[PDB]
């Protein structure tokens, strides 16, 4: 697809090559405050810890519900905000060094979370032994110091172990996946604004006016204008001159919609929100129920669910003698195939073998 | 995607970097005043607390509801309104110091409710022994101070822990989410108003009229001009000069719908109730009842349920001596699944025991 | 189709050939750092493994889930980004050489995945006799080196032979299947921003402003155009000269739909994703349930499940001890033909053959 010209050389193949920006952590902190995303971080974390942990522990049923599933959830909103989510712990007396597990901490501990902002990744062992290239072993949540197996750590998608670094060692906020949008569709809507109160602009085009700043003697025309002005109306007809002559210019973004539409169809593409929500109208088919509505892009928190939360909340899962936690997607639309189960067999009378292997509860 | 050119700097990557305003504590009270954010703040407010408050206090049932339950909604109003919503408890004399909880307060005590306006945070314990940087330890209402334990706060949602104290610990108000919005709906609609009084303006270039003005003897084609203006009409043809020239100028806003339209979505987006009610088709489906309309929009307010009403409702449910209060969403719908639920067994008869699993009441 | 002129030279017939850039790996590093195949490679990846993986040993059910299935799904998403995922293993002591099968290494051992950026195949037996052309015989992973039997590698679609050596043994990004179209969406999308802050510019084209710069006292018409454009709205007429002329021009890219349009539709084509979730209406028919939804591209899942990742998952099977896995594709669907199959016979009662051919369980 290249040959006999110069087409060769000006084609979008060779005219740029490709590059990402890495948005600073100040920048990074700026859109977690900035109203659009901070709807998408409250949505995809919500959408994610909403009601959706499976416990297979019910005896002392969730207590992770009452004490720190709210901890996580601002954790994994830091997880989104900034690329790095933190949930630290520990015991009564302040320590640099690892939590004491020889007898684990029998919930005589307290949580924190940590925004990657303040919180960072450290110090990495370039040997194989223990934990690779990836996982940290000791890095600063302040002007203080917290140990590896101390903190648990939110890290959202990471990119090739060359780089991590640049990120410090885990995780990307959105933002660096739709810094690119961020910015253009703040710029489409900035412009938006302002195009109204210019849509239209009437023009005096007066001869004479030439001398008249020129003269410095231009107060009178100014002021008539300005009474002329207060009145101008459907009701009143201008009176101006042969050689006068008014006109009236507009000016207005002649594709707004498209570029509002090419931008936020990325944004719901990167984020994995449907576009129906960026648009508003959220009645349609993306809704918290998940019959067919949170189907909408359930893959896409599920992919989430299975990809970055599952990691910490393991981790979790153990440091509080809890059992090991995970997510399965009302029973109504169930029963009756359960009952459809149950008239399987009616062998005089005997239990549905397939009752249990289904939501029978 | 960068190269061969001056395209690398001109784009709108590097043509602007990102930054956030932080609209003052005033310019927070007006927004609150303004009739559309009004409804805004009223609609979630209501959609959040308006019989959705879960009781697992059947005895004294909702005594919640007759005493402050209206007291919190315009507290959490307040949390929208200015990020800080405020609940002050204490008992009969004044104190500044923390509430006698060594015999927990049997309702001997009066209940206040306050906007972040009046209300801020002021003291953060640094380190992290009793609370860690977000939470203060004692703030000042008024003239008055108050006891940390002795206030409920209403926060919002929070930016990064480096910035906290520009929104004095706590919460951020709607508006600072919209505030590109409000600003930008507001310049669309005082623009749209003005624009038709001034739609088409009836033009007399009249030849001479330089001079007339110039000797200042212009009160005559003025007064002719008064009464032909004064009659106007269909029924009666002008009458003006070969050299004289009639025209008519016409200035609107050529893309009026498009800019509101752009600047609806986004609110719709960002304070996450539906399109459908920005524009105020409400009757489609967003509407009270939950059985799909509510759904519309529920999981936003599920999203708010759980992350900044949950944790001073918890604390405010302990301090009354009430249980552990959270929410959970007619059944007509469910009873007909009910009695498939009766009908998976009929063992001679016996009680199903998925019943109970359910809206059996 | 080619005679008489010379329209047998200049069609694209002739005017140029076939060839296909090679992405560096700097580049492949950058695109998997990119928003856009960010989500492609999450997407991809997560379709096939979100619990897919059929088991065919029960006991110890799915000691893969807990342990590396989320190991894999990193170093597949890998596979996807760079064209090569590794999976390292090892015993607690670092080994150049092959790993001690004599006794298959019962659990005493460590798990590592890398990205093909670091990772890299080195050495090729040319002769027919253990491992052909393709399979690698020895590389190095880092500084260090790893034998071939040690290491497991996730390779993607990989090219001819004549030319395996320039990706390095194995595989090829998506980037590299799609750079055509990164750059192209990327340029569709810089472009978008900066087009409607130009949308249109107002123009005074002034009489005399051609002295005024050349005379370099230009200072006072700038500031004059600067308070005029200070209030240049709906509500104020400007005022200019008979000689001046102001004016209008608008520049918009045509045809951003239409560029746009092409570029998504091919990305979702080599991708294999549908059309909708680049649109981002993921809510129509590309969900996560496999009834009609997920069916939208399943083959090309499909086509990946047994193509890319039977292979080494297959490999990594058997070092485990674990045995053969692999995917086959809710049952309340299935039940009701289940209960067709039961009153098939009827015989008296009689157990119906066909129901354990199905979704018995």
């Amino acid at each position: 697809d290249v040959l006999s010209g110069l087409i060769n050389r000006r084609n979008s193949m060779a005219r740029n090559r490709v590059s990402h920006r890495y948005l600073s952590d100040e920048e990074m902190r700026v859109m977690y405050k900035a109203g659009l995303m901070s709807k998408i971080i409250r949505l995809k974390a919500g959408y994610a810890l909403n009601d959706t942990l499976k416990f297979e522990s019910t005896q002392d049923q969730e207590i992770y519900k009452k004490r720190l599933s709210k901890h996580v959830k601002n954790a994994t909103k830091f997880m989104l905000g900034f690329g790095r989510g933190v949930i630290v712990v520990f015991k009564n007396g302040d320590d640099l060094s690892k939590p004491l597990e020889r007898g684990v901490d029998p919930k005589l501990l307290k949580i924190r979370v940590f925004s990657g902002d303040i919180a960072k990744g450290n110090n990495p062992d370039n040997d194989l032994r223990s934990e690779r290239y990836y996982k940290p072993k000791n890095y600063t949540i302040k002007g203080h110091t917290i140990h590896w197996t101390r903190v648990v750590d939110f890290t959202y998608y990471m990119p090739s172990e060359n780089e991590l670094p640049d990120y410090y060692y885990g995780g990307m906020s959105e933002s660096e996946l739709i810094y690119e949008q961020f910015i253009n569709d703040s710029v489409v809507q900035r412009a938006s604004g302002s195009i109204i109160e210019k849509a239209s602009t009437f023009v005096y085009k007066i001869k004479g006016y030439k001398q008249l700043i020129q003269a410095k003697k231009e107060e009178d025309i100014i002021k008539y204008v300005s009474t002329c002005e207060d009145g101008r109306s459907i009701y009143g007809g201008l009176i101006t001159d042969a050689d006068d002559e008014v006109s009236t210019l507009t000016q207005s973004l002649t594709d707004l919609d498209k570029v509002d539409n090419v931008t936020l169809r990325r944004i719901a593409m990167v984020t994995g929100l449907g576009m129906t929500v960026l648009i508003g109208e959220q009645a349609s088919g993306l809704n918290a129920s998940g019959e067919k509505e949170r189907q909408g892009f359930q893959d896409t928190i599920e992919n989430l669910q299975s990809d970055y939360l599952e990691d910490p909340l393991n981790r979790l899962a153990e440091i509080f003698q809890l059992g090991f936690i995970e997510f399965k997607d009302r029973v109504e639309y169930d029963k009756k195939a359960v009952d459809v189960a149950k008239v399987l067999w009616e062998l005089g009378e005997d239990y549905g073998a397939y009752l249990k292997d289904k939501d029978v509860v």
